[PDB]
């Protein structure tokens, strides 16, 4: 059906539901299973480390946005449009949408509002895929993801 739009939600929502609970989902990946499972791999290498070395900006950002509930979390769609996809698209860019989504989805936890991440994993999903498709495509998805940052 919609196989690119499928695989990055699974992607996106484990890595975020990972890095806020901590534990690894056992459970098996969906159709591509290799390629989300190297992919969720180097996410959990790359993204661990951009939420690091841009510590203070990341806090920065996280502090601008003051996200306390639901209506909070739906304003952020706005916000990522706006820094994200507004800007020429390369897979540093999208490994920082994804890696200040899980900054957000910890954040959540923190403030007792878990049921809160997989809704924000969606709209993260929906900003990448959604607004950034062809060039998904054209780098070969990720299958090309996990290509470029392949040690
Ligand atoms: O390359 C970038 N900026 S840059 O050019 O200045 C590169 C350096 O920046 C350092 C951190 C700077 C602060 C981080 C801002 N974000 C987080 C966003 C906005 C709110 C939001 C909410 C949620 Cl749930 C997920 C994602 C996001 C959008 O994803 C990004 C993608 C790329 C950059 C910055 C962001």
């Amino acid at each position: 059906e919609d196989e690119l739009y499928r695989q990055s939600l699974e992607i996106i929502s484990r890595y975020l539901r990972e890095q806020a609970t901590g534990a690894k989902d056992t459970k098996p990946m969906g159709r591509s299973g290799a390629t989300s499972r190297k992919a969720l791999e180097t996410l959990r290498r790359v993204g661990d480390g951009v939420q690091r070395n841009h510590e203070t900006a990341f806090q920065g950002m996280l502090r601008k946005l003051d996200i306390k509930n639901e209506d909070d979390v739906k304003s952020l769609s706005r916000v990522m449009i706006h820094v994200f996809s507004d800007g020429v698209t390369n897979w540093g860019r999208i490994v920082t949408l994804i890696s200040f989504g899980a900054f957000v989805a910890k954040h959540l936890k923190t403030i007792n509002q878990e049921s809160c991440i997989e809704p924000l994993a969606e709209s993260i999903t929906d900003v990448l895929v959604r607004t950034k498709r062809d060039w998904l495509v054209k780098q070969r998805g990720w299958d090309g993801f996990v290509e470029f940052f392949h040690v």
